[PDB]
């Protein structure tokens, strides 16, 4: 029973994030518990203050006509319970629910551990024979308690795109809004657990430049390369099959090389010290002691600059 | 209360993929959130435009007769909420839901990491005493936003088989449609993480052709073979117990050999250099330095050509 | 409101497997989506063809009395939606649902990778004051599309035990039917991934019969025994804590021995070649080169014959 | 509308385990599908046999007053469908459902692989203004088909504590019953897969007493210690963070020592055979050859006796 | 239909924890099954004891006006079934449900294995045109059976913050309460499984101070460093990406160093014993034998004191 209008009836939205949780890097989703505030003029139940009752009349959903506000990027029918409905005298309705659905927003892992993110929540609404334009009321949209959680994420700002996008979707126009949740990752536990440990094994790898033994120079360069896959695999896991290249996937792969040419040098400091030419053997080996850490620290400024500095 | 017809009543379908997610290679399933558009002539509620009401009359499901459209390959009762029902004057009904069920479509892992896929969605409908033929309305079937996701898959096209298949199923005919979702895998993160790393270990394996020491030539060919199972097992995992052979399962298994005859050669460059015949030892070893990488690169052209080039 | 009979009313069943999926070796269960066809004479709503309506009258469940057909071995209340109900004039009712529950049938892993299986679906039905005997109508039981899936299983036949079993269960008799799904495993991906790889490591183990060095004869027999646990554990995982012995659990355990006596021989070819008696050392070692592969190939004909050939 | 009594109305319970499955050692829970039989005198619907109808009158739940029987230790609202309700003439009611909820019973892993267990199911019932005492009818409680499953567990007996416990819970007394399911584990697959394999690696560890080489005596004692953590971790996984000590957690930890002092001995048979005193070296080493296996077999009788024999 | 008051109507709450389970360190959530007791004066259904019926009248939810009590930090619409409603004569209502939702309370992993926790449950309630203040009745809040579980946690006390917090949330004030569950972790299974094993490998690492061989001094310091990542990774797993530093993450990382300088020393006891200056080699090596275990035991007093002792 939609509200007999004279033009496209505006509906006024608003979201108060109560809870934020379980951002799932692999699935690229997150759950959110929050308020959903709607409002519109339904002159059809304007109601004479003095003549009867009181300031505002409480209705049940079945009584009033209510605009079907569906979320766009959600796995399931959103999970809301209605909190209150209050009809002003002019025929203005005040709606409030408290939904909790899991949202499907994509993430950009280009700078993986040192990445910032922009999540999205949507709210389309399809028309009937009066058009429906949605729009935000920023007193109900300042939504985000001083308690929002999001484990392992710093939260930067909950804002929203005032101007909606009105679509042509199947002989009926809908109107879609963009609620933006901006976050930065708490990279850190990434260092004592992944970055640093990954680095130390790399250095011991090439302790084998200050050694003559092949027997102990494979037990060296090789034993570490194993340990590196332990880190490659640990990381390749809490992260999706990105069609692009990650920052960490970069240096985690750049590393694979300094083990290959490390295992190259130790191999050649042998078919060139068994060929009785240690003239050249402890010449190469001596150089590698600089070649490597420098090409590295250089390739990391080269790699690093390539990702953040552009 | 089915619509008194004069022939097999056509029902007009259509699916608008809103979301696609969680393609599960192991289970061979995927979840999809999408619209379901139906329509048919139910002359029984044709309704005199001028005489009453308006252009089109909105009903509730309980009011109208509605065709039971069940999905064929689905784990559970599909999870749909009804979006709108609009009855045209001629007795034509316009239905729209927004379901989200997980689909059971099989996948072909013959070219695993470099494989393209064809997923299926079904929609049977059983008859009563008027027959039901289903069919597609391609304005409601262009379904697939410019936002469909499918992590780690490039999506090629959402089309559908115009001509249905009408079955004889238990003294009542049903009519079944084929909605096709075509995708190609984003192989790539397969290289820096599986292909390349798997290769590197294979090369170091056979650095042991340029060495005399057995002590460091097992610490060599053996230490890597371990690391290979790390990749055999990493892969054997995100992939089902196929009754056929995978491309990667092939070369991952072809590899097992070049470690066996690699461990053969180093073993024989010993009971043939302890038998004081290093005449032959550093003859064999010298050859293997070519035999191997060539038999390989040859066996990979032989293997590769065998899978894609036919 | 049960159908006033003169004897135990027969109810006629039938199952049309639409989908089969997710057979879970560890949990010993499987999910199935299928039709459930029932029928019985309820003379109480026989209904005068000519006098009124039409050939057959469509009812809703609430209208008719319906026999509660519960599945026996199922995790949960089975998940069915009703497809159609049609009452013949003689008072004969025609019922069809389309359930999908996960079944708890046990499996026999005695021949694990080369095992064939027999799954079960049950359907009891408890009596009131007329007795209920169930029985099958084989036109509705030929159920199993030419599309049944069951990843990694070849499917042999869907049949069912015509004669039911009528129990005495709590002062009321029930009647239970046996629907049989026969399957064979697609062993194969078991070879290039488990059998073969497990074998190769075993052979390299005992490359250490053609070697003098203990240093490289432990880096040999020992380095492989590790890799074997990688396969013992990979297999011990996708398989339940069976109270009996598996075929693969057998040879996977028979193997553990040929590494123990292999590590025995290499150990004794040392406290018997450091005791300056290489007379005996390269005597034993020379024998083991045959002893082993033969005792093995013999113990596998002995083991193999013991499991399949009896 | 509760049955106007003259004293605390007794309700007569009973559980017929139809299915048992998925005992989850880590979570300490299990799922059960079973009957639930209740009965009580509600003289308020006693009903004159001859005067009307028949022997017993079938009602729907909404008709009769029914005692709310909630399970105590359950994750969720239990999942029951009602099977039949039959009211005797004296006003005696006969109820039967067929629930299936997952039960939260704790387990005692003190003897882990060789442990027996006692599971629990509960059924409280809160009072109104007539008191409710629950109690069991052992014809409906002999519940447990000759088909109960419980993968990897032998099932010993389904009994129940006749005498209930009546609580004072919030100004209303409740009455709680104890249904006991006793089981023993099928330890076995624990041997060829965990115990035995764990033992063999331990023996090879200390093959290094019959060797002089340190190079091959670390490749020995160390290479196995790795393989042991593979078993420590395999086991530490299918088992909860117990605040006590397991039998297997014991010997799996007692083992860690015989590797430490094994790695001690081989280390000292070196800074005491480089120090030109092989007088003492191949003295110690010679002893360890007995010291170890004996201290062990002794420590296992000491450990074993400590756990089962007390 | 809210109770016509003269001031802000107080509602009296209370929670009786029946079950506690599945505290999920990674997700920072826990499930709880419990009673929810509410009460308030609704003089509007005060009801003349003598004049009619009895002491207290039982209603159904639809009958009475009931305050919507929503939980704040919960994933979903809380999962409650209503247990009883009893209206006193003065118009006082007595409500009791038995909900079971999973709660989103944050945890502080600063002292990870030796950490104590404070969980939260919330209950807001939004106002209409009478204000609602919530408050606790400590006879119904002594809630926590003598059976509360919480695997791997010792439970210290269930209390609650008497004084509520009344918000200004969207032109309507709400009232929120704080129910506190205090717990301590059962660290312990952390020792025989993580702390101790992690330590032992560290000690063997530096058995290489009493050795001359580089070949066996890498097979030493290196083979252990691998095993350490096995523990770094085992722990980094059952623990969230904390933006701060854990105690165990500390010493697990402090450890990475004593392997680096350990692998430093063994490397330098070589380019300084091949440079014929074993004067200095077995001088350094001799010192490290003390330097290390002391700097460590000192750095652990330094680290330890830094975390708990402040
Ligand atoms: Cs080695």
């Amino acid at each position: 029973p939609p509200p007999i209008a004279d033009e496209p009836l505006t509906v006024n939205t608003g979201i108060y994030l109560i809870e934020c949780y379980s951002l799932d890097d692999k699935a690229e989703t997150f759950k959110v518990n929050a308020f959903l505030s709607l409002s519109w003029k339904d002159r059809r139940l304007a109601f004479d203050p003095v003549r009867s009752g009181v300031r505002v009349k409480t209705y049940e959903p079945e009584a009033i006509w209510i605009p079907e506000i569906r979320f766009v990027n959600v796995e399931n029918a959103r999970d809301a319970d209605v909190v209150d409905i209050s009809v002003s005298p002019d025929g203005t309705v005040q709606y409030l629910e408290r939904f909790s659905a899991r949202v499907l927003s994509p993430l950009d892992f280009r700078r993986y551990p040192f990445d910032s993110q922009t999540l999205h929540i949507y709210l389309i609404v399809r028309s009937v024979d009066t058009r429906n334009i949605v729009l935000a009321v920023d007193l109900e949209k300042v939504g985000k308690n001083d308690d929002v959680f999001l484990t392992g994420w710093d939260i930067e700002s909950f804002t929203a795109v005032v101007k909606p996008a009105n679509f042509a979707l199947e002989d009926r126009l809908e109107s879609k809004l963009d609620y933006q949740l901006r976050i930065s990752r708490q990279y850190f536990s990434y260092i004592p657990n992944i970055i640093l440990p990954m680095l130390f094994i790399l250095f011991i790898s090439w302790t084998a430049f200050w050694s003559t033994s092949y027997e102990a120079n494979v037990t060296l360069v090789v034993s570490t390369l194993i340990a590196h896959i332990a880190f490659n695999i640990l990381v390749e896991t809490n992260l999706p099959k990105t069609p692009y290249m990650t920052y960490t996937g970069a240096i985690i792969f750049m590393i694979y090389l300094f083990y290959f040419v490390a295992v190259i040098e130790v191999t050649v400091q042998h078919y060139l010290k068994v060929e009785s030419q240690p003239a050249r053997a402890a010449s190469i080996t001596r150089a590698s002691r600089i070649a490597f850490p420098v090409v590295f620290l250089l390739a990391n400024i080269i790699l690093a600059f390539l990702f953040f500095g552009f």
